[PDB]
């Protein structure tokens, strides 16, 4: 068409994840492939390209069509003469057991528009980013390459980032408290290692910056709503800003290096919270924090600040100088101290008209207790029914980004990342040639169904040195 | 009561080693932040004494003024207020998570655990 | 076999507490006993011993096969000539009431590998330690 979308590119697009569509589209998506096989048995319809580059599967994952994405991956065409199109093949099936070979051709980080590269890095405007990665292969696909050659590299980064901050902290707590900030290295074992602490801190702080620049106005070019969705990579970028802010002041002879450094620190330890993208039961707990500070704080604080700035202002007007808690600041602070658990109720006797001065504070405490309560009630009645599922689902995504960004840290080698499947043959083309295809294995069992399903690839069951193919309509 | 003991046995093995690692970070972070800032001139300059103060916000005794030996007030307050907030965020999810994760079924499980733990 | 597990020791093991298995295994576990009664009426198949020592019931409770553990305890074979195998017998039944006699031979702390000695002291790796002890006799 004018956009270049074919029949199949449309069937993906027209769906909207409802039942009738999903029941429908998968069927029509089945037939046309069977026909395109029977009519012209060379056209690889699932490998054609629209003007934006996306293959149908790529479009499906991109726009977020879960039902279609299920079918395209875990299809199974029993019909002979058109078996090459299938993906979920079944190798050895010793009775109740059956081992399957979910194909991988366009869903591993080797092709341009791999789904897993699309699903994770795409906008939050794509509905069901999460539920796509709960399809059968992609889910187990990640946890394995977590359990090999990522969990090691990840924990290694966790080690180094700790060693960064222990040094950074160490530079700080032993910072020179003297005159202006160039500080003119004096000779002592401490100060040789002090300046070492400075340099490693800066030289590492700039690393987050550059890797942050690589994220923002480079690969994954994000927009404003996408900055806040991608919450973490701001914070590690924001850390480097204060840090690279601090170093300027340190050489600009201005004392304010300490301020910038401190904010950078506090995020930095708070940033170590980020590397619980491993460690499932804690990763769930970090993601919650990410989902009040974007969804359930900018509401609440605007409310609580009003009462505060209101009832504080109320008190300040009343009280007349004659200690000297007359400033708006000092007063606003007191009414914050009721909240945490230190409330004077008597913090000045410089008031005229007691009864006014008490009714407000008591009316502030009350409404505050009303207001801290609904922050609890609303979160329950709004989402407690389902966060443990969603938050878990968010974690599996938020691990998935880490996996992919880690694979890219390996330039193109992939040598221990072609994601087992080792070009297992699974049949023959519909002209006679072999059909070697990458295939992640999955073992299963069904006790009701007994897996007499046609499509066995290997007569002798199993997986060892020595494979022997079946009369799969040779 | 046996049901109520078993709960305690099931946060101190499942729901503490998570949480404290989180809360200690904020503490050791925002505490360290303050210590660096404050300059000697009482003498709450040690990391220990400072880390302890930020524990005292949690229980219900928060000075907010525990030293005027600071340079740069506005930094010294934004942290503490940012510590109190995130701590309130963080003590809350310790409540939310336990509900939405298991309140649906502990009274059954915990009861079932008791009958074993009696057995 | 090489491990010493018989037919019955396998049927226990192969299950995984799902419905179809549990519906299945209890049935095949029923018949072979009825046959082993009718064919050779001395073989106490439920009292044979694998190399690890565990009887089938012991294996069931050990590995934590709740559905099987239900059946093995509260079975009831109405069929004559093979009633000795049953456990949940019914004594006096005055109309709506009926008093039952859940057998105890291998589930009290007198034998070596009593289930109740196994269920409690076993690892937490055995799923459903808890739900086994909610079967009818063991609970009461
Ligand atoms: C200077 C150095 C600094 C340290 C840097 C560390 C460097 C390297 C780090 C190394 C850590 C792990 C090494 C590998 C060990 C096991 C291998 C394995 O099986 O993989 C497992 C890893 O293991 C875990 O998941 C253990 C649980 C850790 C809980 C979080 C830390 C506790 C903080 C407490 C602090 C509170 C103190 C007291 C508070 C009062 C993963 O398998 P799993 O099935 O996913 O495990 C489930 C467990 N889970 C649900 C918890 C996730
Ligand atoms: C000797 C003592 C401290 C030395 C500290 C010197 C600076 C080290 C960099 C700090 C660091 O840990 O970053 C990386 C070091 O990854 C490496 O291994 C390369 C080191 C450069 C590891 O962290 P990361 O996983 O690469 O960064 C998170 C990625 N994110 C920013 C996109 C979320
Ligand atoms: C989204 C926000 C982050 C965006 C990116 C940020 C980019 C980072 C880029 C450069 C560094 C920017 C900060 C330091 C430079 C200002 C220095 C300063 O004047 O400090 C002031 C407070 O400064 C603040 O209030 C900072 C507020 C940030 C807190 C974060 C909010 C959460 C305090 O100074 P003072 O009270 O006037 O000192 C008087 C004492 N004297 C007389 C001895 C001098
Ligand atoms: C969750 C966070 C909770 C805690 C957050 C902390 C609470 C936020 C705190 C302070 C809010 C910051 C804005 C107000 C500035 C206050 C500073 C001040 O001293 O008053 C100023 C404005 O005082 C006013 O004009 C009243 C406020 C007008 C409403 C605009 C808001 C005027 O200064 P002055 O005192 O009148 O000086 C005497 C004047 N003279 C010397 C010129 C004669
Ligand atoms: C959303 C919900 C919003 C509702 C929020 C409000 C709900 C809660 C409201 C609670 C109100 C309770 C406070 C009562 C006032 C203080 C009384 C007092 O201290 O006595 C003082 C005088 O005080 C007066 O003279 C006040 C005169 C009566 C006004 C009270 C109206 C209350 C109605 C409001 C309805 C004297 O102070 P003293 O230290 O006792 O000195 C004793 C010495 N002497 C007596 C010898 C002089
Ligand atoms: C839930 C529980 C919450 C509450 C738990 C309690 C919080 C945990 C508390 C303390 C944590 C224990 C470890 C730090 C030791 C602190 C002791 C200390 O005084 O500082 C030491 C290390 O100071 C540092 O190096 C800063 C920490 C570096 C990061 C490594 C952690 C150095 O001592 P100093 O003060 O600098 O002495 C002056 C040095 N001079 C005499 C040699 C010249
Ligand atoms: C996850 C959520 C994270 C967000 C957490 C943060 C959210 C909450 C943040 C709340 C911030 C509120 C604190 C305001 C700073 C203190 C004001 C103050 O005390 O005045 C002091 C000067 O202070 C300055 O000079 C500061 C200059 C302006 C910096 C404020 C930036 C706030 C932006 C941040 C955004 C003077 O002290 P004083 O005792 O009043 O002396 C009065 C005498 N005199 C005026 C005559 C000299
Ligand atoms: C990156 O990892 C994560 C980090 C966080 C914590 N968020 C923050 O960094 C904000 C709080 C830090 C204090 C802010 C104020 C300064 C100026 C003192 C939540 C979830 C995550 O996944
Ligand atoms: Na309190």
């Amino acid at each position: 068409d004018s956009v270049g979308n074919t029949v199949l590119h449309a069937l993906v697009e027209v769906a909207d994840n409802t039942a009738d569509n999903t029941k429908f589209v998968t069927s029509m998506y089945n037939e046309i492939l069977i026909l395109g096989a029977k009519l012209h048995p060379t056209l690889k319809l699932e490998e054609l390209i629209n003007k934006k580059g996306l293959t149908p599967l790529a479009l499906a994952a991109s726009s977020g069509k879960i039902g279609v994405l299920a079918y395209i991956l875990q299809r199974e065409i029993q019909e002979p003469e058109c078996r090459h199109l299938s993906r979920k093949f079944t190798e050895w099936a010793y009775g109740p057991v059956h081992s399957s070979l979910y194909d991988l051709s366009c869903i591993d980080t080797c092709e341009k528009n791999s789904v897993l590269e699309v699903i994770a890095y795409s906008s939050s405007e794509t509905p069901n980013r999460h539920d796509m990665l709960l399809v059968e292969p992609l889910n187990r696909l990640l946890q394995d390459k977590w359990d090999r050659f990522v969990k090691r590299i990840f924990y290694f980064n966790f080690f180094v980032y700790c060693l960064y901050m222990i040094v950074f902290t160490t530079a700080a707590y032993y910072r020179p408290v003297d005159g202006l900030p160039p500080y003119k290295l004096k000779n002592t074992v401490g100060d040789y290692f002090r300046v070492t602490g400075e340099i490693l801190s800066v030289s590492g702080g700039v690393y987050f910056f550059l890797r942050g620049i690589q994220y923002f106005l480079q690969r994954r070019p994000s927009m404003k709503t996408l900055f806040v969705d991608s919450y973490s990579e701001m914070l590690f970028f924001v850390q480097s800003l204060f840090m690279l802010g601090s170093v300027v002041l340190y050489f600009s002879h201005r004392k304010e290096y300490v301020a910038s450094m401190v904010f950078s620190l506090a995020m930095g330890w708070t940033n170590m919270l980020y590397y619980t993208r491993g460690f499932q039961q804690m990763g769930i707990y970090a993601v919650m924090i990410e989902k009040m500070i974007l969804r359930d704080l900018c509401r609440f604080m605007f409310v609580y600040l009003v009462f505060l700035f209101g009832f504080s202002t109320a008190v300040v007007t009343l009280i007349e100088d004659g200690d000297s808690y007359n400033s708006l600041y000092s007063t606003c602070l007191e009414l914050f101290k009721f909240t945490i658990g230190m409330g004077d109720l008597e913090f000045t006797e410089n008031y005229d008209f007691k009864a006014v001065f008490i009714i407000l504070l008591l009316a502030y405490v009350i409404l505050t207790y009303i207001l801290l309560l609904n922050m609890l009630i609303a979160l329950m009645g709004e989402t407690v029914n389902k966060i443990a599922q969603e938050s878990k689902n968010i974690w599996k995504l938020q691990r998935a980004i880490t996996i992919l960004d880690t694979e890219k840290s390996f330039l193109k080698c992939m040598r221990k990342a072609f994601r087992s499947g080792k070009l297992l043959q699974v049949g023959y083309t519909p002209d006679g040639k072999d059909d070697y295809r990458w295939c992640f294995r999955v073992d299963e069992v069904n006790w009701t169904t007994w897996n007499t399903n046609v499509g066995i690839i290997n007569e002798d069951p199993g997986n060892c040195e020595g494979v022997k193919r079946t009369l799969s309509f040779s």
